[PDB]
């Protein structure tokens, strides 16, 4: 019944230009995220808003949809639709700001749901350590 949420940032080598183009990329997830198999849309719309992608991973699958999209503001708000995980009300969120030195990317990814599993502070470290972390260390070595 409680609303977790998590929030990870981090400083990727990369311009914010080339992390926006592979993120906003919404179907590319499995090309840079190890525990992602494949990743393609279900249905994909010209202006971005309202595409649906599925992700299939190692332990079961999701499928998202792409609820909000500003490249001004390097902003992105997803949502689950549909996952074989104990998942309720999933919402994820990227917030890119450019850094000038060395022309890096400050990434910041916070998710928010509910669940029924019975140990939720594993869940949430499951996916703090194995989902989002490991999905910003990905982005930075897909750029190596
Ligand atoms: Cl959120
Ligand atoms: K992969």
């Amino acid at each position: 019944n409680m609303m977790e949420c998590i929030t990870v940032s981090d400083v990727i080598n990369v311009s914010v230009e080339e992390v926006w183009k592979k993120i906003s990329a919404f179907d590319e997830f499995s090309d840079y995220h190890p525990g992602a198999v494949r990743s393609f849309y279900l249905h994909q719309a010209a202006d971005q808003q309202g595409s649906i992608r599925r992700v299939e991973m190692s332990d079961g699958y999701v499928e998202e949809l792409l609820v909000n999209i500003d490249p001004k503001n390097y902003h992105l708000e997803y949502s689950i639709l549909k996952s074989s995980f104990p998942l309720d009300g999933y919402s994820a969120e990227i917030k890119l700001i450019p850094v000038t030195q060395d022309n890096r990317t400050f990434i910041q990814w916070n998710v928010s749901f509910t669940t029924t599993h019975p140990s939720p502070e594993a869940l949430v470290a499951e996916i703090k350590n194995n989902v989002l972390i490991a999905g910003i260390n990905g982005l930075n070595d897909y750029f190596s």
